[PDB]
């Protein structure tokens, strides 16, 4: 059985151009779902619209939504009314350097809109279409900085820590029935974001020892949805966050991550 | 002597905001130059100012430019003239991800003006003003990618190689000359913009730690390479590789 059989016929990927984003698109594709795909960059999502459709032979629809605005959860909500909805994935996040005094407020509020408020308005939406039905699958993206806290980056740990919170209560109500969730938590991720910084050296190379593709994080979070509901993506990952939990204040994590 | 006096009042730092650039502020601040601070974020290059100013004490000048754009250097060489200038860095660079064929042409235009032309016209009118005077300095910042070619982002490495080997050649003509003429090639650099893509570790020299290297050794060597474990990591792909096998790697 594939993902369309079990789930539903469309599945949504918000934030769906960046490296994870793509893996949600063609990894629901592979699994025969139909895909909306929403993001800031539409040129850059019809792209990946044209590949998905030449590689899967799945629908597609592209939304054009910026979430850090007012409006986005709208406009995506409007794109699929009628549409049999199957998966939510929320990709999309929005983080910026600075101690919480060097960050204009404007910017601020932009993180609450992408981390938290269109966050949990298309997570809510969702899940009532998929409670109703009593069927449906969502996959959240959380990040390590919302376990470890991010010094002069604030928001991005403490929106991601939203994200990951809110998803495992509801990865709890949802078991016994029809519908799966989970939050998959990632750490470094290759993309071409960090591959763009790593211009060379053995330092670069260190990066990889430690570093996912985004294909295999989205591999295990579909191997364990609707098994387990909060997951680190990599062995590794898991086992430095066990290590950092078990054998060391929360204060020495904190000032590792701010040293 | 200090800066100033080994070389001149101000110092050109081509690329001013972000880390690599600022280090340079900050160092030729404390080696008492002035500094003309250039860049197309004028926002940011204020605030650097004027920390710069209340650290140290030197007197700013803020160029807005950006160096993709035709007239750009022109535009920085009418702020300069009348100072007594005494050094210059190009740290500004531009890259974009894809394959050659799916790169515009306008965003490949772009990189060559900032990798190249702007990068040249720079450096040929700031060493006719310190040949003739026969005083000054010029650090430019190249990238490990200019040694290794950058599968994907083809005209970084290529642009990198240019300013590398462009400085090389003038580096050994400054030799014997009170021009002093130094490229410095970095690797993977400790920045906030390496730390925000860092997420799960791990949590490299630091832009100061390279600048303190490229002052030190500022006309004693032509081409170097900073810190320790790059320079033995270019070694050994140089000695014991092909040159297909390195390129190759940067492209896995």
């Amino acid at each position: 059985m594939n993902l369309r059989e079990k789930y539903g016929e469309w599945g949504l990927i918000l934030g769906a151009t960046e490296g994870v984003g793509k893996a949600f698109c063609e990894k629901i594709a592979a699994g025969g779902m139909n895909v909306v795909m929403v993001g800031r960059r539409e040129e850059k999502l019809n792209v990946l619209a044209g590949e998905i459709r030449e590689t899967y032979g799945v629908e597609t629809k592209v939304v054009r939504a910026d979430f850090s605005q007012p409006g986005a959860a709208e406009t995506v909500f409007a794109a699929t009314e009628g549409l049999d909805m199957g998966f939510m994935s929320y990709v999309a996040c929005l983080h910026s350097f600075g101690k919480i005094q060097d960050t204009p407020w404007e910017k601020h509020e932009a993180m609450i809109n992408v981390n938290v408020v269109t966050f949990l308005k298309c997570f809510h939406h969702y899940m009532r279409i998929f409670a109703a039905q009593d069927r449906g699958a969502v996959i959240n993206v959380s990040s390590m900085t919302g376990i470890s806290s991010s010094p002069w980056n604030g928001q991005y740990g403490a929106g991601k820590a939203f994200i990951l919170k809110m998803t495992e209560a509801v990865a709890c109500e949802c078991e016994g029935t029809g519908v799966d969730v989970e939050v998959i938590t990632l750490g470094t991720t290759l993309t071409p974001s960090l591959l763009s910084n790593l211009p060379g050296g053995p330092q670069g190379e260190a990066v990889m020892k430690i570093a996912l593709t985004p294909e295999e994080c989205v591999d295990e979070a579909f191997e364990k949805l609707g098994k387990e509901l909060s997951v680190i993506a990599g062995q590794r990952n898991k086992d430095s966050v066990h290590d950092w939990k078990a054998n060391h204040t929360e204060d020495e994590y904190i000032r590792y991550m701010g040293s």
